[PDB]
């Protein structure tokens, strides 16, 4: 049956199910309803960053068109939405000035989903730093970020937290750091080689450790000025691709567990263990900020859950460990990818180059943390693969791979939550076709169809594959 043997009987009881957005990938309205700009709308208003030069002006409109896409979900029988708050629609400066209207959308979007049954996640950041933050600190390259991210989010917790029992503080740090320090492809575009500044070697570590002590911050601030009252939680949602070692060569398992470590136990180290992972000290020395005690102490046991995004794996070959003059983050790790063993690819890729289709590694990652981490409580925040540009609607609707992807996906889950993985959750990135950043529109991740000239929805197969597995 298409089902595979899904449904919620197979899951936990009280296992939640959601999909996921973010604020400048779906809301729209970017200039409007008194919103100030992020360093997205600066980056995708300037030629040549985005796939043909689009933006998130209007994106999916859902800044006007809630109560439909909530209604859309709670009729495919989903529990729980997880979305984010844009920090520059609260306060259009970064801080300062509260937005009125800005802070209405998020009671009404909030409200609504309450009243409709559907849990709110709510993460407070995904990419869309205020762009007044950026030209006035110098954005996550300065430590003053902690404070004006506490700031931010006591705003939030006061605001909406009589409500919001589940929040994110940030959404994928590593890709901000990887993106925005180390490549310089996204905002705000720096490393060695690029025109607005940077060091690939050092930057992106000085982003990551305040990213750490930021969120340590907020949860900080949260658990003594309003978990008593509140009695929410906060957690943060990290990025997990699986490394499988290409052989069991000593050099080969070496290698893919060095990738681990500086793609997940870079936060999840100083998260659980209060340090961070042994190899990367060892590798990056002088280059990586050490946390005092007291930093140490404020972020370890910050995280009430650790939200995963979990969408691919890669082999990883190892070599000799060399030293060598550094160059950025990414060839700090002295590992070589591979996409083939025995002649035979990992997987087929989905629209995305990086985004190759290898459900077990769903298993992988979630072993992993189950056994590394002492089993922390786990939300996988977000999950799914993309359609190609320029299909027709029908082409869009019937997604096939997208319904195989969550089967077979979905199965690997429930594989390791049965062998004692303690996950919470499951989130299905995205709801909608959306703005996928530098692919702009040509990149489709929904489960519903978004026709990007009319705005319509249709939900695609996989809506309807969702629907029955996920029937009360
Ligand atoms: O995107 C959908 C949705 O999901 C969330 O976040 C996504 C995010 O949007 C993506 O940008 C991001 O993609 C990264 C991949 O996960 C990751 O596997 C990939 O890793 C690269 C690595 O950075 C790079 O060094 C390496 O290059 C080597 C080549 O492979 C070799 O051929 C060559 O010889 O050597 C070079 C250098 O060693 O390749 C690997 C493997 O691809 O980096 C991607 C960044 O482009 O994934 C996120 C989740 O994983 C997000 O929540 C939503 O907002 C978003 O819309
Ligand atoms: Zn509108």
């Amino acid at each position: 049956n298409w089902l595979g043997g899904l449904s919620r009987a197979a899951f936990p009881k009280r296992f939640v199910f959601g999909t996921v957005t973010s604020a400048y990938q779906v809301e729209g309205m970017a200039a409007s309803g008194g919103r100030g700009p992020s360093i997205w709308d600066a980056f995708a208003h300037t030629p040549g960053n985005v796939a043909g030069n689009q933006n998130g002006d209007v994106a999916t409109d859902q800044y006007h068109r809630y109560k439909e896409d909530v209604n859309l979900m709670k009729s495919l029988n989903f529990d729980a939405y997880r979305f984010s708050i844009s920090w520059s629609r609260i306060f259009p400066d970064g801080e300062g000035r509260v937005n009125q209207e800005g802070v209405a959308y998020y009671n009404n979007l909030i409200n609504y989903l309450l009243q409709k049954g559907i849990t709110p996640y709510v993460n407070l950041y995904h990419y869309d730093l205020p762009l007044a933050l950026e030209k006035k600190y110098g954005g996550w390259l300065n430590a003053k970020m902690a404070d004006l991210f506490t700031e931010y989010a006591d705003f939030c917790f006061k605001t909406f937290g009589n409500r919001v029992k589940h929040w994110f503080t940030f959404n994928e740090p590593r890709i901000v750091a990887l993106l925005g320090y180390d490549q310089g492809t996204n905002p705000p575009k720096r490393c060695t080689k690029c025109a607005a500044g940077g060091n690939s070697a050092t930057e992106p570590y000085i982003v990551a450790h305040n990213f750490l002590l930021s969120h340590a911050a907020a949860v900080a601030r949260y658990r003594t000025k309003y978990q008593a009252a509140q009695q929410g939680k906060v957690g943060i949602v990290l990025d997990f691709n699986w490394y499988e070692a290409l052989s069991n060569s000593t050099e080969d398992q070496a290698a893919a567990q060095r990738a681990r470590d500086f793609h997940i136990g870079w936060y999840l180290d100083p998260l659980i263990n209060g340090h961070y992972p042994q190899i990367m000290q060892d590798l990056v020395k002088d280059r990586l900020p050490k946390f005092t005690p007291e930093q140490a102490r404020l972020v370890k046991g910050s995280a009430d859950y650790i939200g995963i995004n979990q969408y691919t794996a890669s082999y990883m070959k190892g070599q000799q460990l060399m030293q060598q003059t550094p160059t950025s983050y990414s060839a700090d790790w002295q590992v070589t990818y591979v996409f083939a063993k025995n002649g035979k690819p990992i997987g087929p890729q989905a629209n995305s180059n990086w985004l190759y289709i290898v459900p077990w590694g769903m298993y992988g990652c979630v072993n992993y943390i189950k056994q590394k981490y002492g089993n922390p409580t786990v939300v996988i925040t977000g999950n799914g693969m993309d359609q190609p540009a320029n299909l027709s609607r029908d082409q869009y609707l019937r997604d096939t791979t997208r319904v195989h992807f969550y089967r077979s996906y979905l199965t690997q889950l429930k594989k390791a939550i049965d062998e004692g993985a303690n996950v919470a959750g499951y989130f299905a990135w995205s709801l909608l076709d959306n703005f996928e950043w530098l692919s702009g529109y040509t990149s489709k991740f929904g489960i519903v169809y978004v026709d990007f000239n009319t705005l319509e929805r249709h939900p695609k197969a996989s809506a309807y594959w969702f629907r029955d597995m996920l029937k009360h």
